[PDB]
RNA sequence: UAAUAGCUUCUUAGGAGAAUGACGUAGCAUGCUACGC
């Protein structure tokens, strides 16, 4: 999309040391302790993200077996009998997060907020009602 | 640049409800006293 590839780093984390310095005041962090740091914040080079994404290279075409998988989903259902759904209305719709990103392309110009204040219930169900043909 | 969903903690604000207390007003019940018949 655009003139040059962006490289996006990953940052370590940042460190409390007072926190630290109490934890070894008490004792911990000691050789052959059974408590140990072992979960960190992990740097990345420019070329992590997209060697993440070449993980897709594990998705293979799998035909299924397609007698078996057709019983495989009945019972699935018989264990998703006890819940009730279908669709609702746009003012029926609760957001958690508001001040969440909007995805491509639409966060160049604002969060989640913006696209769900913009768009009132009718625009919100007509778009809904367009999904559907 | 920062996703979906769940649970939890804390803080603030608004409404509704409950409980207790306080004041004021109105209605009803009772006792005592003053006047008239
Ligand atoms: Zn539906």
């Amino acid at each position: 999309l655009t003139n040059n590839v962006a490289f996006q780093t990953v940052k370590p984390g940042n460190f409390n040391k007072d926190f630290y310095d109490f934890a070894v005041s008490k004792g911990f962090f000691k050789e052959g302790s059974s408590v140990e740091l072992k979960h960190f914040f992990f740097a990345q080079d420019g070329n992590a993200a997209i060697s993440d994404y070449d993980y897709y290279r594990y998705n293979l075409p799998t035909m299924c077996d397609i007698r078996q998988l057709l019983f495989v989903v009945e019972v699935v259902d018989k264990y998703f009998d006890c819940y009730d759904g279908g669709c609702i209305n746009a003012n029926q719709v609760i957001v958690n997060n508001l001040d969440k990103s909007a995805g491509f392309p639409f966060n160049k110009w604002g969060k989640a907020r913006l696209y769900y204040d913009s768009m009132s219930y009718e625009d919100q169900d007509a778009l809904f009602a367009y999904t559907k043909r």
